[PDB]
């Protein structure tokens, strides 16, 4: 009985920290890091950029306006590229193992990649570990929208009861739950190893 | 009796991995990562760039020629910015502790930073933990040259016997040893904690 495993990317397959991006912008503009952190809000520009509805340049524009950043696109993108990203090799190992057992393994990420940046979903380690990588920007959809989960289920050909989904965001978990997907909130680095050790 | 502690940066205060840079360049140009790794040599351009003797653009030029990379400066710099860097918080903690004990704490790094990149020596965590950061590009000198160590000793006003130097590079250790500096090869993450626990 082959299963579909859907893994969140950010804070699930990788550790990711945007404080390094703000550090880069602070260093360039001399605007204190704390001031950048205070004005760094997830709002409409994020939701739209993630669904591919506004360009990288428009996304960069909106953030720079909101944060009073006097940056060119190149400077914005350079800072963005500095994002801290560390693989969780224990998760990669599980993904490889699930696949050699014949289970379907996919990634589902709301991505803010730019055309100018090398981003985690493009990392060979991650690309090697998954059958398919579903990205919000390619689909025109984002978690926690019902439609994104439905799109994955249809594309992969799995019913909700044959599907297991890991994500560290409660809204994302709720959105998948509503479709009857078995959804496990990732609380920390122990959640996924514990799940796959303990049965 | 106040001491001078000199800490290497790369692979001593931080973990650093240029494979992520090559990954970025590979992703952009489609040239296989392995081919980039094979042609990524530390040669004259590195030595010169580290001492500030050639520009960022000239450094980028030399590497792109050597590796057959069809990149603009911006693309080169963007890839370079992607370098993996993780703090070793245990080292930062020691640096803060040594200073509150009244000892002198400095960093000594052969840096390949670009004017366009946010680089580890600029990280507030590192800047907060050191009295001074000595960078090869600012000095026109590089480890393992006798002159760079001498410059630090003179600037800080410490004799070699009052100085302790940590670096993971054997040539760097040898170069400091020759001036009578107590020099500890950093073999791994345990070397520095062990040194400061065990007396
Ligand atoms: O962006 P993704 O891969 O959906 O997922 C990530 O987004 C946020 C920003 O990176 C993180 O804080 C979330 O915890 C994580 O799942
Ligand atoms: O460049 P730095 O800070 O002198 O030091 C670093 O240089 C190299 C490249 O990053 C590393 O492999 C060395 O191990 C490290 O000490
Ligand atoms: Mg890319
Ligand atoms: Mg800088």
């Amino acid at each position: 009985a082959k299963m579909l495993y859907i893994f969140d990317l950010g804070n699930v397959i990788v550790d990711i920290d945007f404080n390094r991006v703000l550090g880069a912008w602070s260093d360039l503009t001399r605007i204190p890091l704390a001031s950048l952190k205070k004005s760094f809000h997830m709002g409409e520009a994020f939701h739209q950029h993630e669904r591919g509805e506004i360009s990288d340049e428009a996304f960069a524009e909106a953030l720079c306006h909101e944060m009073a950043l006097p940056l060119s696109y190149e400077q914005f993108s350079h800072g963005w590229q500095a994002v801290f990203v560390a693989l969780r090799p224990e998760v990669i190992a599980i993904m490889h193992k699930l696949r050699e057992q014949g289970h379907r393994v996919v990634v589902l990420s709301n991505t803010n990649r730019l055309h100018t940046t090398f981003w985690p979903e493009e990392y060979p380690e991650i690309r090697d570990a998954a059958d398919h990588i579903y990205l919000s920007q390619d689909l025109g959809m984002r978690k926690p929208e019902a439609r994104i989960y439905q799109h994955v289920l249809q594309a992969e050909g799995f019913s909700p009861s044959d599907t297991v989904f890991f994500d560290d965001n409660a809204d994302n978990i709720e959105g998948a739950n509503q479709l009857g997907i078995t959804s496990i909130l990732v609380k920390d680095k122990t959640t996924i190893p514990d799940y796959f050790a303990k049965v």
